[PDB]
């Protein structure tokens, strides 16, 4: 076929070493025109491109760009008519267009069904483009909606469902019978008395696993692409991964202040022992989100140099807190060899993948350059892609387990800093360890009770 001449499309320039490379052929680098060639190309459908593609391409191109890139992509000129056919035109005969029929059949048909595959994937897997731009999605549905024929009918009517039933779905059932909810020494209602000893450990570990699953599977793979978590637009680009981080903080600095802040030695180690409790349970559900935050705890810099403290643990207790820390061995092989070997549900640990990420952002280059011509690194987003696909794998999976509504509503209000610096509270926390234990000089003081309660641990036994 006779594709449109470059002063007139844009989009039909030959392959060269100056504007693609390749590795259907796997792309490896290329130039933002031949990416958007190949992301809509007329011999073959490529899932694969466009999954990858729609996940990665903030990293070299705005939303705003892309939109006006598939759209001029779609505006495929037609050539000239026939001189024999141009005075039947004259005439208002039909002319005959052989050529011109075979090429919107080959061609333009071809491409501008790719575009709409195109745009359909993008409004149903990455809408929160359209949400964090208005008016990307006034030109979207603008550009949709004055989409003239009967082959894309279909096409346009699919779209629409899908942007109505995002915007529908803005406003806001097991498989199997959930366990009882368990109680300890806090009666159900009675929110003024819910602490960490007065819970039962097993509801804690159940209440926050499910609020740790539906953050992470909130995270769209998009926000850990470009290391954007940690620019300026972090808060409009990753959203959901800052409230998974930072729940992961507050949850850990809560474990701390509740041992340091208990200055008894003996109502201490009960603490500890509960919290070692509530990860043995973490474990079952295979929370690793839960398992490793109560490993920062203890591995902090106020909670490991209690040697007083963890003296009185038990030795069963001090072998699952010992298994726990082994996953973070080694870069953490322990803990990729248990998840990819348990059965979802789960709740992943972010911290190893981010870490692999940013080495992946940092060890290969964003443009790649052949005969001083500078091409879009696409091998390096693929990458990047392939480990937000492991995060991404236990992202639909749920728990069968009973939500409880002041229990969960706890711990998504827990303040641990109050109203102080992260900085300055950490501070505050391994000053108060020094106070309750001090160094090996100093003697070690003893501290009033603070809990009028019983502090014996109910189990990890579930009761049926
Ligand atoms: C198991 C355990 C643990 C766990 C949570 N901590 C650890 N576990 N294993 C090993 C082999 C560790 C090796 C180094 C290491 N870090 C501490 C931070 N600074 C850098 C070196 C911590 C380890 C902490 C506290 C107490 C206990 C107890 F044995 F008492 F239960």
């Amino acid at each position: 076929m006779r594709l449109p001449s470059a002063d007139v499309y844009r989009f039909a320039e030959p392959d060269s070493e100056e504007n693609i490379i390749f590795e259907i052929p796997i792309i490896k680098a290329g130039t933002v025109i031949k990416l958007i060639e190949r992301l809509t190309y007329h011999m073959y459908a490529d899932p694969n491109f466009v999954r990858t593609f729609l996940t990665t391409y903030r990293s070299f191109c705005k939303p705003q760009e892309l939109l006006s890139l598939i759209i001029e992509r779609f505006e495929i000129p037609e050539p000239e008519p026939t001189e024999a056919d141009r005075i039947a035109i004259e005439n208002g005969d039909q002319p005959l267009s052989a050529e011109l029929k075979r090429f919107r059949k080959e061609y333009i048909q071809p491409v501008q069904l790719r575009v709409l595959n195109v745009c359909r994937h993008w409004v149903e897997h990455h809408f929160y483009d359209f949400e964090r731009d208005a008016y990307l999605l006034q030109r979207m549905e603008e550009f949709i909606g004055t989409v003239r024929g009967k082959a894309m009918k279909k096409w346009v009517e699919s779209i629409t469902k899908i942007i109505q039933r995002k915007k529908i779905a803005r406003d806001n059932t097991f498989q199997s019978s959930p366990p009882t909810v368990e109680w300890h020494i806090s009666r159900p209602g009675h929110i003024e008395t819910f602490d960490l000893l007065t819970l039962h450990p097993i509801e804690i570990a159940r209440q926050l696993t499910l609020l740790e699953s539906d953050l992470y599977r909130a995270v769209q793979p998009s926000e850990l692409v470009g290391s954007v978590w940690t620019k300026e637009d972090k808060e409009i680009n990753s959203p959901n991964l800052l409230k998974m981080i930072r729940h992961t903080t507050n949850l850990t600095l809560w474990f701390e202040k509740c041992i340091v802040e208990t200055e008894n030695l003996e109502e201490r180690v009960a603490v500890v022992s509960r919290i070692i409790e509530i990860l043995q349970v973490f474990q079952e559900l295979n929370n690793f989100n839960g398992v490793l935050e109560v490993v920062s705890a203890m591995n902090s810099s106020p909670v490991y140099r209690l040697d007083h403290t963890f003296e009185q643990i038990p030795s069963r207790q001090k072998k699952i807190l010992e298994e726990a820390h082994e996953l973070s061995e080694d870069h953490y092989k322990k803990y990729l060899a248990k998840l990819r070997s348990i059965n979802p549900p789960c709740v992943p640990f972010f911290g190893i993948y981010l870490t692999n990420i940013l080495k992946t952002e940092e060890g290969n280059p964003e443009v790649l350059k052949r005969h001083g011509k500078e091409l879009i690194n696409f091998s390096k987003r693929r990458k990047v892609a392939e480990i937000t696909g492991e995060i991404q794998q236990y992202q639909n999976q749920p728990y069968c387990l009973r939500v409880e509504s002041d229990i969960k509503r706890f711990f998504e209000n827990l303040n641990p800093m109050g109203n102080s610096m992260e900085k300055e509270f950490t501070d505050y926390l391994f000053n108060k360890s020094l106070e309750i234990e001090p160094r090996n000089p100093k003697p070690l003081p003893r501290f009033p009770k603070k809990y009028s309660y019983p502090l014996k641990s109910p189990g990890v036994r579930p009761s049926n």
